[PDB]
């Protein structure tokens, strides 16, 4: 709860996060960015030699705690193959640390921004992204910011998903969310057109992700988004620049994920039977990609 007071919100932390100094776990900080979030490094495990992601908080900068709490609770009971790891969790005075896997393969933007993925290579990672989306459905965890700057990717072409802090926890008593949370370029049209959408929200942006991985960049991304939402919910399914170039079983994916009709869009569930997903190359086949993008990046 947002009106949860500072004094209530520390004391939840404290019961969840292992105890003492995260220096006492960790080696090889470099800082590898920082803002309102909080500021993330590598490191290493000192015990293991394992690379880690490290988020670091201050909690007196920190706006809405609540979802902080929330995100940690989700990654611990939720942990699945294609969900980027949470290993660990450290609070000293204002000071929150959460611990991650490390992906040293960077994120899928890099390479939709620095490469072209083949049709095989795309249906690999759609796969993988479909994995993680019915596990998290049948968890009734929507993640709400389906979008390739959060799918990571390991240096064998592991596929991760990350960044749960807008996901929903519904209920069978209340299934549906109303809340507009996610990337806009990336949002279904029944978020701004309604007030009820459920899981299949994730479909839509796994669908614009697609298109990224297509053309590099989601329909609109040029536009304000105040600008980009309006078209969405007016134009509906986006339009390809050139859908001849695609197979006919990558359009039929397409158009299953950015159905209109959220009755008639595959849930991740159906979409995993997709045919199009069957050409799917090992995901050892991302390697050059990930590697030519991290060397261009
Ligand atoms: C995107 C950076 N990143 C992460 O932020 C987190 C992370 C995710 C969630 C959480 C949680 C916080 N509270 C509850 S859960 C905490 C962390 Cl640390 C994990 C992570 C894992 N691998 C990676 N890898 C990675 C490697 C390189 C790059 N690059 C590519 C090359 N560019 C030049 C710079 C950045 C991006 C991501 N980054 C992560
Ligand atoms: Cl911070
Ligand atoms: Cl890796």
């Amino acid at each position: 709860d947002p009106f949860t007071s500072d004094e209530e919100i520390l004391e939840k932390l404290r019961s969840i996060v292992s105890v003492g100094d995260p220096k006492k776990k960790y080696t090889r900080f470099e800082k590898i960015g920082q803002g309102a979030s909080g500021t993330v490094y590598t490191a290493m495990d000192v015990a293991t030699g394992q690379e880690v992601a490290i988020r670091q908080m201050n909690l007196q900068q920190q706006p809405k705690k609540e979802l902080i709490i929330n995100e940690i609770l989700v990654m611990r009971e939720n942990k699945n193959p294609n969900i980027v790891n949470y290993l660990d969790s450290y609070l000293v005075g204002d000071e929150l640390w959460v611990v991650m896997e490390y992906l040293a393969g960077g994120s899928l933007t890099d390479v939709v921004t620095e490469t072209c993925m083949d049709e095989g290579q795309i249906a690999a990672v759609c796969r993988e992204c479909l994995q993680a989306l019915e596990f998290l459905h049948s968890n009734q965890v929507i993640h709400r910011d389906i979008k390739s700057d959060n799918i990571l990717l390991g240096m064998d072409g592991s596929v991760k998903l990350t960044d749960f802090g807008f996901c929903a926890q519904i209920t069978p008593e209340q299934s549906k969310r109303s809340t507009m949370v996610g990337t806009p370029y990336w949002m279904a049209p029944e978020v701004v057109t309604r007030k009820a959408y459920g899981p299949k929200v994730d479909i839509w942006s796994l669908g614009i992700m697609a298109i990224e991985m297509i053309e590099g960049e989601p329909p609109y991304l040029n536009e304000n988004p105040l600008r980009a939402l309006y078209l969405i919910a007016t134009n509906g399914t986006p339009e390809l620049q050139n859908p001849e170039k695609l197979s006919a079983i990558f359009r039929d994916f397409l158009n299953r994920c950015l159905e209109m009709d959220v009755e008639k869009r595959g849930s991740a569930k159906e979409l995993l039977q997709h045919q199009f997903l069957k050409i799917a190359k090992p995901l050892s086949s991302l390697t050059p990609l990930i590697a030519a993008a991290k060397e261009a990046t």
